[PDB]
């Protein structure tokens, strides 16, 4: 009656790693860009740490065992803790941030083959979760990051069970009904943010509106870049009845399909001839640096 969570949880001590810079801070803390040299290991690894009262430390200590439990391409996972004063998540450097600030700043050289691969990417993690019978409960633009262009990964597992109403089923909205078809109708709204180049979903309506505007049948517009074979996915998303929406396995399906001849299925002006930074590039990645994919204990 359900396996055994056999993942391992890495302490780390302080000493093994450095920070350099702050990339992000809120409520929760600090995230501060670094570098992790293990014992006698003669590797540099580029981190992520998220720096942190008892249930700040009991909720980061629950998105630690969530983190620390997937192991996937399309997923970030948890490199390590430290236990300091405060409470530190040691993960992925992900160099280019999150999707939705990626998409905003790079627009004008975003091409279809590049959406349509995230959405595939996305899918594909969504499902590795689905597998796991992992909930994320909080699928969105921002918590996709990339580590490059080319590879996108579904992060924030501080919501994932075994408020953003603008990402929420009405299910979650109404009755808090969580299911992996509820993070299918976010998947929508995450496809829906990147199509739009990071439009924020229904703005300057309040969120104490959107349950009513949905309940009407109201849904996001079509992006002028899709095509009505993308934007019926979208909606198909978006379908009062769960069991209704598509499965993350047809989504994988559906946007490869879609993936092998891109200009079909989203008109962007000067597509393929655009250009995004990839490692067969001068200067895109200083010795003995590994990244965190390539150094499994
Ligand atoms: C609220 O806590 C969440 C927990 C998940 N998380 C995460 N997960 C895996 C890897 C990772 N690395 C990661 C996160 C990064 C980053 C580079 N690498 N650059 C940024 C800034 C410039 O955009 N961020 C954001 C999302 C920040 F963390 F600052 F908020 N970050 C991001 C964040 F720490």
């Amino acid at each position: 009656g359900e396996a055994p969570n056999q993942a391992l949880l890495r302490i780390l001590k302080e000493t093994e790693f450095k920070k350099i810079k702050v990339l992000g801070s809120g409520a929760f803390g600090t995230v501060y860009k670094g570098l992790w040299i293990p014992e006698g290991e003669k590797v540099k690894i580029p981190v992520a740490i998220k720096e942190l009262s008892p249930k700040a430390n009991k909720e980061i200590l629950d998105e630690a065992y969530v983190m620390a439990s997937v192991d996937n391409p399309h997923v970030c996972r948890l490199l390590g803790i430290c236990l300091t004063s405060t409470v530190q998540l040691i993960m992925q450097l992900m160099p280019f941030g999150c999707l939705l600030d990626y998409v905003r700043e790079h627009k004008d050289n975003i091409g279809s083959q590049y959406l349509l691969n995230w959405c595939v990417q996305i899918a594909k993690g969504m499902n590795y979760l689905e597998d796991r019978r992992l909930v994320h409960r909080d699928l969105a633009a921002r918590n996709v990051l990339v580590k490059t262009p080319q590879h996108v990964k579904i992060t924030d597992f501080g919501r994932a069970k075994l408020v953003p109403i603008k990402w929420m089923a009405l299910e979650s909205i109404l009755h808090r009904i969580y299911t992996h078809q509820s993070d299918v109708w976010s998947y929508g709204v995450t496809v829906w943010e990147l199509m739009t180049f990071g439009s924020k979903p229904y703005d300057g309506i309040p969120a104490s509106e959107i349950s009513s505007i949905l309940e009407k049948g109201e849904r996001l517009p079509q992006p002028p870049i899709c095509t009505i074979d993308v934007y019926m996915i979208m909606v198909k998303c978006w379908m009062i009845d769960a069991d209704s929406r598509p499965k993350f396995r047809e989504l994988i399906i559906e946007f490869s399909k879609m993936a092998r001849d891109p200009q079909r299925y989203l008109v962007i002006q000067g597509d393929e001839r655009m250009h995004l930074p990839s490692p067969t590039d001068s200067n895109f990645y200083m010795d003995d640096v590994v990244d965190a994919d390539e150094y499994l204990i």
